Order: structure tokens, then C-alpha cells, then sequence
């Protein structure tokens, strides 16, 4: 029963910590009460004795509905895909590399939070190119996710996407600088026009052959891929680090990048970069278990895999 004064005092550094501050008393009470039960959650699930660990990140704060309303950030559907540039010219064996890390070529932007916006789709996309761009022109550059979101009207800006549209229109149009269309939020009128700075080009797109890992791995191994999963689960909401192996079903709801994969003794995986901020998983990042060779992946990972391909 002590146990109440520590807890109170913990929620406080947790609270400025992540610069949480509410305008009423009772909202305190109330959002104290989530973080209690969440915080049981962790427990009850961290003892199970598996191979990651959830914590008091980011979204401790708020209950698992509340937190898919406003940051799951969907994805839309066509059907019998439009048949894409290059079909990823089929893999599968092995005896490839044992480790890749997009981030130590200098490939890969910080992270970044897309807010209370379903524009996960766009940001997917933007890291993608980003990284294809560095591997041809040896030079890294922060391109702006904004333009995706006004322009490429195929998908509905914050209500979600599609990201081989949101390709397909780079090989078409080209991109600027996020220096110059900063990212706001919320969709406004296509500035793609009034706006200057050089804009980064390429020429197609390539769809991976899907439920298979090998397929995956070597694309991945050229360049980051984009690719999608489940993250409406509650485990997912509070993850912490480690080797994510579920809980968590196939229905995708996000698009995110696979900037690498590699094996940490036993346990292989695939590594993510995430659209949440750095107060999330491990400094914005996540691994996920691998599955072998034919399933649609863990969280349904394998499922829709695409990349830019460039000149």
C-alpha cells in the first residue's frame, strides 16, 4: 500500500520525461489510472519470459483504443496489382551477408514522428528513396514527406495510402527538399510548384515477391525497402526492445522501412525504422522475428514489399 506514493512519484518523472503536461487536475487522475493498468500489462507480459520486453515508453500514457485512433495511421487496397517496372527478378538462396545496416553506409535519415496524421505510407516511402539516392549519388538528403501528402491525391493524405502510388509518382514527378515543403500535420493545396530547391529523381519502381523471406532479404540487401505490418496490437503500442514475436495478427494496418537484418545468435530478423518519434522502441527503431522461407511474416511483414529503383 506504500506502493502508492512510488507510484505516483514514478508517473511524475515519466511525465517530464516526456514533456507531458495536462490543464485540469482530473485529467491527471485519469491518465495515472491508464498508466497504472498499462504498467500491469508490462508486467503480466514481461515475465512470460520472451524474447523482447515492453516499457514505459511514449504512448504510456494512453489506453491501447485511444492510441490507434489517432496514431495507427492506415492503409488502403487495390486489387490485382498494377504490374509493376521491374518485377524483383526472383530470389531466394541464401549465403548472402550475415549483417546489414543501411545506417553505417550514412543511408538513412534521423526518425521522425508523423504526429496525429495516417501518413505513415508517405514517410515509408520518403526513407526508401532517400537511402536508393545516397547508394547511386553517394550523398544522403532529407526530402520532404509534405509534398507526397498535398500531390499523389491516388491515396487520401491523412486518412492513409498506398506506397507504390506514392512511388510511381516520384518516377513521374521527381521530389524537393523537406527543408523547403516542411512537413505540417494535415494536407494543404499541392506547393510542389511554388516551391524551390533541387528535387531528387528517379525512374520506376520494384515489387518484391511477397510471403517469402529470401525474396525479402536480398532485396533488402540492395537497398531499404518499404514494406508492411500489424501495429494496432497492444503489445506493439508498448514495445521497448528486443526481438519482437508477436502477439499480433496479419491484418496490416502500416507502412514502415526495413533498413536491415541480421541475426542475433539463434534469432534472426529484419530491422525497422518507425514513423513514432525516438521515445518509442529502441530510439525509434524495432526488430522483428523472421519467418522462414514461406509464411506471410510475423505481424504480417512479408505480405507488401516495394522499393525505387533509380538510373
Amino acid at each position: 500500500l506504500t506502493s502508492t506514493e512510488r507510484l505516483i512519484q514514478l508517473f511524475n518523472s515519466w511525465m517530464l520525461n516526456h514533456n507531458k503536461f495536462y490543464e485540469n487536475v482530473d485529467e491527471k487522475l485519469y491518465r495515472f489510472e491508464i498508466f497504472k493498468d498499462n504498467l500491469n500489462y508490462i508486467d503480466e507480459t514481461n515475465k512470460k519470459n520472451n524474447s523482447y520486453w515492453l516499457g514505459l515508453n511514449e504512448f504510456a500514457d494512453l489506453s491501447n483504443d485511444e492510441f490507434n485512433e489517432k496514431y495507427v495511421g492506415s492503409l488502403i487496397d487495390a486489387t490485382i496489382e498494377q504490374s509493376y517496372d521491374e518485377e524483383f527478378i526472383n530470389e531466394d538462396i541464401v549465403n548472402l551477408p550475415e549483417n546489414v545496416d543501411w545506417r553505417k553506409k550514412g543511408a538513412v535519415t534521423p526518425v521522425r514522428h508523423q504526429g496525429s496524421c495516417g501518413s505513415c505510407w508517405a514517410f515509408s516511402a520518403v526513407a526508401t528513396v532517400e537511402g536508393i539516392n545516397k547508394i547511386r549519388t553517394g550523398k544522403l538528403v532529407e526530402l520532404s514527406e509534405q509534398e507526397l501528402v498535398d500531390c499523389e491525391r491516388r491515396s487520401h493524405g491523412c486518412k492513409g495510402g498506398y506506397p507504390p502510388y506514392a512511388l510511381e509518382y516520384v518516377a513521374k514527378n521527381g521530389i524537393h527538399l523537406r527543408s523547403k515543403y516542411p512537413y505540417k500535420a494535415k494536407q494543404g493545396t499541392c506547393r510542389a510548384k511554388q516551391v524551390g530547391g533541387p528535387i531528387v529523381k528517379t525512374s520506376g519502381v520494384g515489387r518484391v515477391q511477397p510471403n517469402n523471406e529470401g525474396n525479402l532479404l536480398n532485396a533488402i540487401a540492395k537497398q531499404p525497402v518499404s514494406v508492411v505490418v500489424e501495429s494496432k496490437g497492444r503489445p506493439f503500442q508498448l514495445y521497448k526492445g528486443g526481438i519482437f514475436e508477436g502477439p499480433c495478427g496479419t491484418k496490416v494496418d502500416g507502412a514502415v522501412t526495413a533498413v536491415g537484418y541480421g541475426k542475433s545468435g539463434g534469432k534472426g530478423y529484419i530491422l525497422i525504422k518507425n514513423s513514432w518519434g525516438t521515445a518509442w522502441g529502441e530510439k525509434g527503431y524495432i526488430r522483428i522475428k523472421r519467418a522462414p522461407g514461406n509464411s506471410p511474416g510475423v505481424c504480417g511483414l512479408y505480405k507488401s514489399s516495394y522499393y525505387p529503383t533509380k538510373n
